[PDB]
RNA sequence: GCCCUUCGGGGCAUUUGGUCAAUUUGAAACGAUACAGAGAAGAUUAGCAUGGCCCCUGCACUAAGGAUGACACGCUACUCAAAGAGACGCUA
């Protein structure tokens, strides 16, 4: 459960966890930080940008521990999945044939963007212009197609 | 990056965003202070309306209030002459 239970009603975490504790507590700080960023010197939308990049970092952590490592259960897989430790939708984009290294999900949400496009971080780089440091206003990815 | 392959080649994925973060120079509103002081032909006053490039409070743009909310109190030649005498004089 995500909802805290205080000491006594708090079941025990699967086998394994205390192996990857530390790191998931590095991931948690870093967000914690990531909450006190100034958003004095940067537009309003890059205040948004560290959050989005340490759930990407903290997810990809718990997807190629299981999937290309296979370091952990699968039971604690899915106890990560359920507990909020990795985005379950952004871990089943990861798994399709072009959606490899996907930013967020936002970025490819085309219903919602002005001609239902996806985010210009999704086109290969290849058929973009040199010199164009492209940086998404939904999270800063700079490019995340799969042949990238 | 991955997948398929008759290793010739092919496939999956495809253009975000009305936002400079940066307050003197792209537009807030008063109050205090000074000043003036609430309509109806003596004095004192309850009100209800009317007209709209005047509003405020209100959910009320089908209430009720804001001094009866305020405002109105001004300014004023022009559809415009005819007579029958007399007369400085004109004139037939
Ligand atoms: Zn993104
Ligand atoms: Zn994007
Ligand atoms: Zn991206």
């Amino acid at each position: 459960m995500p909802a805290i239970r205080p000491a006594s009603k708090r079941k025990p975490p699967p086998d394994g966890f205390s192996d990857i504790e530390e790191d998931l507590l590095i991931f948690a700080n870093k967000m914690k930080d990531a909450q006190n960023t100034p958003t004095d010197n940067i537009p309003k939308h890059q205040a948004q940008w560290p959050i989005f990049q340490i759930a990407h970092q903290r997810s990809r952590y718990v997807y190629e521990l299981y999937y290309q490592k296979q370091a952990i259960s699968k039971q604690l897989y899915d106890w990560l999945l359920k507990n909020g430790y990795a985005d379950a939708m952004l871990i089943a984009k990861w798994k399709k044939q072009g959606y490899e290294k996907l930013c967020c999900l936002r970025c490819i949400q085309t219903k919602e963007t002005n001609f239902n496009s996806t985010c210009i971080c999704r086109v290969p780089r290849a058929q973009l212009k040199e010199d164009q440091d492209i940086q998404c206003v939904n999270c800063g990815c700079r490019g995340c197609a799969s042949t990238d």
